[PDB]
């Protein structure tokens, strides 16, 4: 499993849910980062924190970053989120939609 430093520090993920204290999070998570970059599953976390906090600029910077500094260009969830951020943008409408395809792109048949 994974276990360096920023183990304990995953206490966050209670805050956010209990506390609705998103940006207070960010103490935490800054901190978890801090410890050592590595971990994706942590940035993509900041993403949905940054695009809700109605940062879908500032949000897009963190999936490119997962994209640009990994090469990890397939995480399902990642596109996905960067999706919801496009979802609310002041530019062009026609993004959006490449995004939730190619999220969606995946499908599914016959679930049984």
């Amino acid at each position: 499993m994974v276990d360096q430093n920023p183990e304990e520090y995953y206490l966050e993920g209670v805050l956010q849910y209990d506390a609705g204290n998103y940006t207070e999070s960010i103490d935490l998570f800054e901190k978890a980062i801090q410890l050592d970059p590595e971990e994706s599953k942590y940035w993509l976390m900041k993403g949905k924190a940054l695009y809700n906090l109605e940062r879908y600029e500032e949000a897009v910077d963190c999936y490119n970053y997962v994209i640009n500094v990994i090469e990890d260009e397939y995480n399902k969830d990642v596109w996905a989120a960067k999706a919801d951020a496009l979802r609310y943008i002041e530019g062009k409408e026609v993004e959006a939609e490449i995004a939730e395809a190619r999220a969606k792109l995946e499908h599914h048949h016959h679930h049984h």
